[PDB]
């Protein structure tokens, strides 16, 4: 009954079935993969790389990613509707604004981000009729003035769509608290939203302090893990020091202590990389060769070993995303 967009049109909700909640097919800048696609080898070459990861995700029982590519993250929706189609995996888009908003959104008002994010959800992404199905913001720290605005129009554009909003945030930071103050303000129901990368930190308190408040936690960054390459500054900095074993531990931890209902599981995988160092995607793809089947390869068979039940895995990987992706 109820249905969710794809980048190859509407679906049964209750088709999404095992779904990773944040993921990327690319991460880039506006406009970066239509003014140079040869940075990654050539578009061909990223789409091609991209199918296989998908269908290696499809075969270890993936079934829907949501790419949470943002208009500043370089989203390229004909690219994800080729590689949806090519996959067979459906994929959700993604609208509201990451972290590097250029001058024209910048110089936006919280009306103006509004219309814009309702345009994505409601009308279609530039020409193309693909319509978003859920709506990433992000800070880094507390909110900047401008990323203050962004999740007000989040909140907005989700209570007139019932799309759900999903975060970036800085976890050791806490930032979550700062994000769901502000989303509060707009009289968005914390069950819309999941706080991000919620994995990069161990603080229980605070992650429980925001389930509690009804609030899904992102422990989206499984596999992310700079161990061994501790000679790489730019693999420290971004991937961490903890293992995914470490990671995957805080999903045991929410279920224990009653938050199975909570929690969504995801890699922040992608199959390019042109915002951040070059040759960052050949680090990557040496840390997870299994890429976005490192999930159901690796985490799942861990926390059944660990003692979780399948019914409650099943809970987290479909039930959980089903909820929050339905529009409400
Ligand atoms: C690794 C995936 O997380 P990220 O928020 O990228 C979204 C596509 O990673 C970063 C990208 C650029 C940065 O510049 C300082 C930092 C993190
Ligand atoms: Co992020
Ligand atoms: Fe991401």
């Amino acid at each position: 009954g109820d249905l969710i967009n794809t980048v190859r049109g509407p679906i049964p909700v209750s088709e999404a079935g095992f779904t990773l909640t944040h993921e990327h097919i690319c991460g880039s800048s506006a406009g970066f993969l239509r003014a140079w696609p040869e940075f990654f080898g050539s578009r061909k070459a990223l789409a091609e790389k991209a199918v296989r990861g998908l269908r290696h995700a499809r075969a270890a029982g993936v079934q829907t990613i949501v790419d949470v590519s943002t208009f500043d993250i370089g989203r390229d929706v004909r690219l994800l509707a080729e590689v949806s189609r090519a996959a067979d995996v459906h994929i959700v888009a993604a609208t509201g604004l990451w972290f590097d908003p250029p001058l024209s959104m910048r110089m936006r008002s919280v009306e103006e981000l509004t219309q814009f994010f309702l345009r994505e959800i409601q009308h279609g992404i530039e020409d193309t009729g693909i319509r978003a199905g859920i709506i990433k913001v992000a800070t880094t720290g507390k909110a900047t003035p401008f990323q203050e605005l962004v999740l007000k129009a989040a909140a907005r554009a989700s209570l007139a769509t019932g799309v759900p909003v999903t975060t970036h945030t800085s976890a050791s930071q806490r930032d979550g608290e700062q994000q769901a103050a502000i989303f509060e303000s707009e009289g968005l129901s914390p069950s819309r939203v999941c706080i991000g990368h919620s994995d990069d930190t161990d603080d229980l308190s605070y992650l429980t302090g925001l389930a509690a408040r009804g609030y899904l936690v992102g422990l989206d960054r499984m596999p992310y893990s700079a161990i061994g390459l501790e000679g790489d500054a730019s693999a420290l900095a971004l991937f961490g020091t903890r293992s995914w074993q470490t990671r995957a531990l805080l999903i045991k931890a929410l279920i224990d202590r009653g938050y199975k209902d909570r929690i969504l599981v995801s890699h922040d995988w992608l199959f390019g990389f042109s915002s951040y160092v070059t040759n960052i995607m050949d680090v990557m793809d040496r840390i997870n060769p299994d890429g976005m089947a490192f999930v159901p390869l690796r985490v799942i068979p861990f926390l059944r070993e660990k003692g979780v039940p399948p019914e409650t895995l099943a809970g987290v990987t479909v039930a959980n995303p089903a909820r929050f992706l339905s529009p409400t």
